[PDB]
């Protein structure tokens, strides 16, 4: 009943080029955490992979839901949280991120990125997907 990770990633050729990646690991423990990360990233760029650009994807899995949200320049930002967890934040949610996402940089500037990962980062899809956890965040 809970986010389990955040991110972005630009719709490249066979996946999805990891714009950035964050996770949220309560439930798993030291060791499953690991495991159920790997399971996060590959999802999140699948979905990036799988949208392509100007479209949203939400991912229903036997465990959680992958939401999706793409701009409309080439790079898109994924939202993976639980069923527990409406499609309606994770649009708010993937809202700041992906405008984030054009001020750390110009809109052009990245232009899909033909090189991004986690090394950038972002304060906001970071300490969104982080808090985000409960059932919306809908400014409560």
């Amino acid at each position: 009943m809970r986010i389990y990770y955040i991110g972005v990633f630009r719709s490249g050729g066979e996946k999805a080029l990891e714009l950035s990646e964050v996770k949220d690991l309560s439930q798993f423990g030291f060791f499953e955490r690991s495991s159920v990360g790997q399971f996060m990233t590959f999802f999140a760029e699948t979905v990036a992979s799988r949208t392509g650009a100007g479209e949203r994807q939400s991912i229903e899995e036997g465990n959680y839901i992958g939401h999706v949200y793409a701009r409309s320049e080439g790079i898109c930002g994924v939202l993976i949280t639980d069923k527990q967890y409406p499609v309606r934040p994770a649009y708010t949610l993937l809202n700041k991120i992906l405008d984030e996402y054009l001020v750390a940089h110009p809109k052009e500037e990245w232009a899909d990125v033909t090189e991004t990962n986690d090394a950038l980062k972002m304060k906001q899809l970071d300490t969104y997907i982080s808090k985000y956890q409960d059932p919306s965040q809908a400014d409560a």
